[PDB]
RNA sequence: ACACCU
């Protein structure tokens, strides 16, 4: 087993000199909470504290990044220290670079990939488009250290993915099913995997994904570092997560309860199911009169996604849809059209609810309320990325009554006005 | 339900 160098974080003197109270005040200013009893390095507060290669710093400055986000301030040094961790922070607040840039430093301290060598960093994600997005970010920065990456996911030909794995990648981004296929058939292996990331980790630990995660992680060396990330960390996944963690540290940004990004204006319209169509058209007529009008509309099922899109297109709306019954080339094409703005309206199932970072989305519409309050927080987080603001509009019916209590709590935490009809439902 | 190999 090639030796795993784990001790390479060098704390900057500007960070090391802070006293414990000063650290607590820095965390307070950034709304960082570290779970009690965990060992945790002091947070950094500038990119030059974070041990990054000069070429990574060059790329960061070229993209006009000036200061790490809160989850980066605490997550960079925790990840760099080699500790297992859980990092929870709001949608759009920079979790991807929080785990990718320490991955690059980690990789740079390991022996070079030989032949027959699988990846050093493995990132798991719940959807194919999110895996592709993370790989694009990783390539942007991994190229600085001459690192190779690939994306392993279903619906695309196996051959090119097998080629990339056999050529050698230090960084592999994957959805679980196709990776399991390749592990079972010997197209890659996890004997060099020492940095394992579960992005959208609470989703990856849910009823459908947890057995896939378990099958994968059972094949990885137990001396690996494991890093889990999400905007939501409900109690239900916390004990289960310990099956995949060893001596770990949990960090949070924002309130400890379930919380949305506070840059989102959250509007809830309480209505009957039969009123949704008319109300949607009214809303879209106002949205499409604006200059910045890029909109995602979420629905509950693939069938409703197809039906709503056809209904909208039949009336001349420039809408396209994405869901799991489309071919992967269709899914890729639609999302690229949405990113470019050639199609300003995307209608989607929860396939598009997590992780996707489309810069100029201004509106998220919950045509159907989702199955959980966590799903609501992720969906509305497709707007208000980075420092941007955005608006979410939700249609909430009496059929959704069971979800009302938790929705009210999310609205209250974000200091949003609560529709009296929603209150009257409880 | 929604994702997630074939
Ligand atoms: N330190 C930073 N300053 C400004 N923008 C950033 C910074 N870090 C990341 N971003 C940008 O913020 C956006 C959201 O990042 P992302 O990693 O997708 O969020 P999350 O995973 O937390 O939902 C991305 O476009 C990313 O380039
Ligand atoms: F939480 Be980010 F939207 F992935
Ligand atoms: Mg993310």
């Amino acid at each position: 087993l090639p030796k795993f160098e784990k001790n390479f974080y060098v704390e900057h003197p500007e960070v090391a000199r802070l006293t414990p109270y000063e650290v607590d005040e820095l965390r307070r200013k950034k709304e960082i909470t570290v779970r009690g009893g965990d060992v945790c390095p002091k947070p950094v507060f500038a990119f030059h504290h974070a041990n990054f290669p000069q070429y990574v710093m060059d790329v960061l400055m070229d993209q006009h990044f000036t200061e790490p986000t809160p989850i980066q301030c605490q997550g960079f040094p925790l990840a760099l220290s080699g500790r297992d961790m859980v990092g929870i922070a709001q949608t759009g607040s920079g979790k991807t670079l929080a785990y990718l840039l320490p991955a690059i430093v980690h990789i740079n301290h390991q022996p070079y990939l030989e032949r027959g060598d699988g990846p050093i960093c493995l990132v798991l994600a719940p959807t194919r488009e999110l895996a592709q997005q993370v790989q694009q970010v990783a390539d942007d920065y991994g190229k600085c250290s001459r690192l190779k990456s690939t994306c392993i996911y279903g619906g695309a030909p196996k051959g090119p993915q097998i080629r990339d794995l056999e050529r050698g990648v230090e960084i592999c981004i994957a959805t679980p099913g196709r990776l399991i296929d390749f592990l079972e058939s010997g197209k890659t292996n996890l004997r060099r995997c020492t940095y394992l990331v579960l992005d959208e980790a609470d989703r990856m630990l849910d009823m459908g994904f947890e057995p896939q995660i378990r099958k994968i992680v059972d094949q990885i060396r137990p001396d690996r570092q494991t890093l889990m990330w999400s905007a939501t960390w409900p109690k239900e996944v916390r004990q289960l997560a310990e099956d995949f963690l060893r001596d770990y540290t949990q960090i949070n940004v924002g309130n400890l309860e379930l919380s949305a990004n506070h840059n989102i204006l959250q509007i809830v319209d309480v209505c009957m199911e039969s009123e949704k169509d008319h109300k949607l058209i009214q809303l879209m007529e106002e949205i499409m009169a604006e200059k910045e009008n890029k909109t995602i509309i979420f629905v509950e099922t693939k069938r409703r996604c197809d039906d709503l899109t056809r209904r909208m297109r039949r009336d001349g709306w420039p809408a396209m849809c994405i869901h799991g019954d489309k071919s992967q080339p269709e899914r890729d094409w639609v999302l690229n059209e949405f990113r470019s703005g050639k199609a300003p309206i995307l209608i989607a199932t929860d396939v598009a609810s997590r992780g996707l970072d489309v810069e100029d989305v201004k509106f998220v519409i919950n045509y159907d309320y989702p199955n959980s309050s966590e799903d609501y927080v992720h969906r509305i987080g497709r707007t208000a990325r980075s420092t941007n603001k955005g608006t979410a509009y939700t249609f909430f019916t009496p059929g959704n009554l069971k979800q009302a209590r938790e929705l009210i709590k999310v609205l209250e935490e974000a200091n949003q006005a609560i529709n009296p009809k929603l209150m009257q439902l409880v």
